[PDB]
């Protein structure tokens, strides 16, 4: 059974009924007061998608592009929230516990999980520290009761290559222990010259029922990615523009191959521990430890040469970083009835601590011509170094009791946490030390209607340490998110189809800001996102299913010091839209053959904060074909063909600034073979 921090309920094709992520308890989607996308295992095999970032570009409130085609790093941009967009993902119910001021940002390989789950708005109340565009879960594969083998096979375009297999069963004749041993290896070239991406990861998985009351699941996940793909940008002036009649190739590398590396290793332990006390209490314990090692060399561009016409100035970055995290929740939850209302009614504890221990390294490269580039000039005359070790601890006492009564679902949370931050400048010797407590709260109604129509509407808060500091070293106060939003969720009892709207207004107040003219940044900016997301999940008689989704998205700074108050933040898009369809024969001479596709869409952004050159928009189309060979009578086996950005388009994706800009994956082509015995 076991509601207690699982998502339960069902899924079947792309729609999830229920989900624990605004929760903490498994709570149907329709039931629940807040924005909640999830994204099946289908949905990631059906779309092709290569990583977490890519898994949610047809899910509505999300931004996919903020580094183009990078795949060094998962950056989720959620209601146009693009700052720590790398610190938004949470890995079976726990922060990831990467550190977004250093380069130690984790990633997880999809082949390792069932399902992802989004949540929308600020939503620290039960999580702690995070960002006001929301939040995604990621949920890892756990053991199967009945033996479940997997081996699959791919191959593409731009050098792709991966093997996988998944194993799974009993390992008594009760069934009541249970293994899942999964392994991947893959590499790609990638559209960049010179530049490859390789991985190897494994993950084994144990759970154990000591009886009808108790389950542990022990956990290992333990990755090395000796490369890391392309992490870099380009000028506006020859991408959005032609530079002395010439545009930078889609392929171009900025780097040096005899100075460019990029080596991750991450090795994960942890556990979950779901007591049952009685029909009314239950507990639950979640645990993950963490240590990772990046070492980095990128030689990168940065703006045009004044003196060498059409080559480009660089400059060195190099890091080796050891991080180190712990991150525990504890949770007890009691279910009872007080006459006609039902509470579930949660209190937790959970604690985080991290480590990182930086020596980071700088210079300046030689120049190189951003067309025709000459490789081999790779040395770098060096700045002085800047070594740091970083901690953080958050402890986070949590309170929420979810209340239904008559057709009521009203959910009300409070959490405190205390945040210690401390940054040891080793190179210096001087040491920046905070201490400070928030509280967040929220509250949701919701009214079901029995034919399915689920109106609702929550205010939500959030909090996240500032990335930055004031005149005295010291950093400035926590940023903060407050959300007003109101939603309509209908499922018809029938269907396995699922609709929403949700419309939001967030504010993010001691936003970092300054005059051009000063050094150090003040907590008085302010930021405003609200709008509009739709989402629809249509699905006829097992044999067509249909997803997309509509996003309209206003943000603005609405207080700024540095001359761009009233502008609209860069990598925001107004408006996106997104609809994916799959159709599979299921009788006559066909049978067996599937046939899909999609199409995205982005609206125009801005290039840059100071809102002076647009960003083109785009739409991309995907496409599959599969086809089951089980039909031939070799059951078990199966075959796909994918491509991705089908018409091939060659387009910048964003802008960070009007130095850097990145491009859009082109055609991406995959052919694989799954295996089942
Ligand atoms: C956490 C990773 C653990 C990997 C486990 C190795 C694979 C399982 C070992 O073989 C299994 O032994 C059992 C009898 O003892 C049988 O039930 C089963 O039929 C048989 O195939
Ligand atoms: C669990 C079993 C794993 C099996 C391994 C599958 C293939 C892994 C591909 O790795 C590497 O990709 C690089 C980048 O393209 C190439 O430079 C290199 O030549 C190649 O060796
Ligand atoms: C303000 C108090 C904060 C809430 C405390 C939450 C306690 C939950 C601790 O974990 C659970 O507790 C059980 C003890 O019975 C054990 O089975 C096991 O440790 C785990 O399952
Ligand atoms: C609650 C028990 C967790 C302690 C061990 C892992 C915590 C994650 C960060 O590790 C660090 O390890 C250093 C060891 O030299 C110490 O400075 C200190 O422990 C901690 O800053
Ligand atoms: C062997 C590793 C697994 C250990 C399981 C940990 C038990 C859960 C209680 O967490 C504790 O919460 C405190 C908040 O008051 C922190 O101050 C303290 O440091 C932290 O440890
Ligand atoms: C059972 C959970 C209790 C909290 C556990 C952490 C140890 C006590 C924290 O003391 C300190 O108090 C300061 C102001 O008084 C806070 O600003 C700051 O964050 C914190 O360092
Ligand atoms: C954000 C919206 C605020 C909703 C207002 C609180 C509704 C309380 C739940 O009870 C409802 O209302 C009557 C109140 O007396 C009851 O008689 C009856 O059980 C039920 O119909
Ligand atoms: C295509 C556009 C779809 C619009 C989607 C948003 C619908 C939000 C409804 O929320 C409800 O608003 C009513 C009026 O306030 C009240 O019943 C209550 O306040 C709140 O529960
Ligand atoms: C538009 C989507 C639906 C939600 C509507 C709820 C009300 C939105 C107004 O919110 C408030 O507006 C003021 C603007 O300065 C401030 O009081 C504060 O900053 C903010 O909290
Ligand atoms: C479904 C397709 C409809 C497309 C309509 C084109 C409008 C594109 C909107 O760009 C936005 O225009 C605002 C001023 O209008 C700027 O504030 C905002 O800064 C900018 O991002
Ligand atoms: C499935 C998404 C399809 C939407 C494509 C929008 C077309 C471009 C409109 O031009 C904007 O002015
Ligand atoms: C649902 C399946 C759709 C199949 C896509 C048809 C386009 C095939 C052509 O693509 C190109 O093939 C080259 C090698 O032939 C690659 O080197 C190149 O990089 C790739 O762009
Ligand atoms: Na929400
Ligand atoms: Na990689």
């Amino acid at each position: 059974v076991f509601a207690l921090g699982n998502n339960l309920g069902s899924t079947d094709g792309y729609l999830a009924t229920h989900s624990q992520i605004a929760t903490k308890t498994s709570k149907p989607l329709l039931e629940t007061s807040q924005t909640v996308s999830v994204i099946t295992r289908e949905q990631i095999d059906d779309t092709a998608s290569k990583t977490v970032q890519q898994a949610m570009r047809y899910t509505p409130g999300i931004f996919t592009g903020q580094v183009g085609a990078s795949n060094r790093y998962d950056y989720v941009v959620m209601r146009g929230f693009a700052d720590n967009s790398v610190d938004n993902i949470y890995l079976d119910g726990l922060k990831a516990m990467g550190d977004s001021g250093t380069f130690s940002s984790m990633q997880v390989d999809p082949y390792f999980l069932e399902r992802i789950d989004v949540l929308k708005g600020p939503s620290s109340v039960l999580y702690g520290r995070s960002l006001p565009g929301g939040l995604v879960a990621l949920t890892s594969k756990k053991p199967l009761y009945e033996d479940y083998r997997q081996i699959t096979g791919s191959i593409g375009n731009m050098g792709q290559k991966e093997m996988g297999f998944d194993f799974s069963g009993p390992l008594d004749e009760e069934k009541r222990i249970a293994y899942r041993l999964i392994g991947l290896g893959k590499g790609s070239d990638t559209q960049f010259d010179h530049v490859k991406e390789e991985r190897y990861a494994i993950a084994p998985t144990l759970a154990i029922d000591f009886s009808d009351d108790t389950t542990l699941t022990l956990q290992g996940y333990l990755q090395h990615d000796p490369n890391g793909g392309y992490h870099g940008g380009v000028p506006a002036d020859g991408t959005l523009s032609h530079h002395n009649g010439r545009h930078i190739s889609r392929e171009f590398f900025d780097g040096e191959p005899s100075k460019d590396d990029f080596d991750r290793t991450q090795r994960m332990f942890g556990y979950q521990l779901e007591h049952r006390i009685d029909d009314v209490w239950s507990a639950r314990q979640n645990f993950r430890y963490l240590d990772s090692d990046v070492d980095l060399s990128q030689v990168y561009a940065y703006g045009w040469s004044a003196s060498e016409p059409n080559k480009l100035n660089r400059y060195f970055s190099g890091a080796r970083e050891h991080l180190q995290a712990y991150i525990v929740d504890n949770m007890l939850q009691a279910e009872f009835a007080t006459g006609a209302a039902r509470h579930t009614l949660l209190t937790g504890l959970d604690y985080q601590r991290r480590r990182t221990v930086v020596d980071w390294r700088s210079g300046s490269a030689s120049a190189l011509d951003a067309f025709n580039p000459v490789y081999g000039d790779d040395a770098i005359s060096y700045f002085p170094d800047d070594n740091h070790t970083r901690r953080l601890e958050q402890t986070g006492v949590y309170l929420q009791d979810l209340i239904d009564i008559d057709q009521w679902r009203f959910s009300l949370g409070l959490r405190q946490d205390w945040v210690s931050v401390t940054d040891k400048n080793r190179s210096t010797g001087s040491k920046a030390d905070d201490d400070w407590e928030k509280f967040t709260g929220r509250i949701g109604a919701l009214y079901l209607f029995d034919n399915g129509l689920a109106p609702y509407v929550s205010y939500s808060e959030s909090f996240n340490p500032n990335a930055y500091s004031d005149a005295s070293g010291t950093p400035l106060a926590p940023t903060e998110g407050k959300q007003w939003e109101l939603g309509l969720k209908f499922q018809a009892p029938g269907s396995n189809s699922f609709y929403t709207a949700s419309l939001f207004h967030i504010t993010q107040e001691n936003v970092a800001s300054k005059e051009p003219q000063d050094n150090f940044y003040t907590s008085v900016g302010e930021v405003r996102s609200q709008g509009l997301e739709l989402e629809a999940h249509t699905q006829l008689s097992d044999n067509l299913k249909l997803l997309g989704s509509y996003t309209y998205t206003d943000i603005t700074y609405t207080k700024s010091l540095d001359g761009n108050q009233g502008h609209t933040p860069n990598q925001a898009p107004k408006h996106m839209a997104s609809l994916w369809a799959d159709y599979a024969f299921d009788a006559g001479p066909l049978s067996g053959l599937s046939i899909g596709g999609g199409a995205r869409y982005v609206g125009e952004t801005w290039a840059d904060k100071e809102n002076t050159l647009r960003v083109p928009d785009y739409t991309l189309v995907d496409a599959r074909i599969g086809y089951d060979l089980g039909k031939l009578g070799l059951k078990g086996l199966d075959v796909s063909l994918n491509a991705n950005n089908l018409l091939d388009k060659d387009y910048v994706a964003s802008c960070y600034s009007l130095d850097f800009c990145y491009f859009g994956e082109k055609r991406n082509v995959t052919a694989t073979v799954n295996y089942q015995f």
